[PDB]
This record gives C-alpha cells, structure tokens and sequence, in this order.
C-alpha cells in the first residue's frame, strides 16, 4: 500500500516519462495493479488516461514488488507508440 519512486526518466523523443518504482504490500503475495496505478498516478500527478503500467514484478517471500510505468505527454503520443493490444489489455482503449 506504499509506493516509492526509484527513477523517473524523461524520454523527449517518444514523449513519455519512464518510471521505475517499488511497491510495498505487506500481507500480499502480490499487489493490485489497478490499486498500484491509482497510487502511482496520485504520487506523480500523472494523467491516468496516458499512464501505461508495463509490469509489476513481485518476489516470493518479499513485501517488495518492482514496477515500471510509462506516462505519455498526451493520449495521441501514447496511441502512436503503444501497441493496440497493450492499451486494450490495460483498459486505456475500449475495444469495439
């Protein structure tokens, strides 16, 4: 239920911030990716609608998971770079 941002890098060329973070999640084997996204978006003042969580990797016996996210400058920039299957997977685009 805690997030610690470990690195924020600005990718000028693709128009996104590249964000690594820890998730502290006592009592869980793994944390809830939607809950993690909400915390991360709040912590860094991101746009939920342009934030792609690439992975949240948990480790057995550890309270600590390791995540990586991409926060796009605009939705357009996200639409240009991210494959459709990923945006649909993570709820950012709604499949017709």
């Amino acid at each position: 239920m805690e997030i610690k941002v470990t690195e924020i890098r600005e990718n000028k060329l693709l128009g996104r911030k590249e964000i690594y973070f820890d998730v502290l999640h006592e009592g869980e084997p793994t944390p809830s990716r939607e809950a993690v996204k909400g915390k991360l978006v709040a912590m860094l003042d991101l746009d939920p609608n342009t934030t792609v969580i690439q992975y949240i990797r948990s480790y057995f016996g550890s309270n600590v998971s390791k995540g990586y996210a991409k926060a796009y400058e605009t939705r357009e920039r996200m639409l240009y770079i991210e494959p459709e299957y990923i945006l649909v997977r993570d709820g950012l685009v709604q499949k017709q």
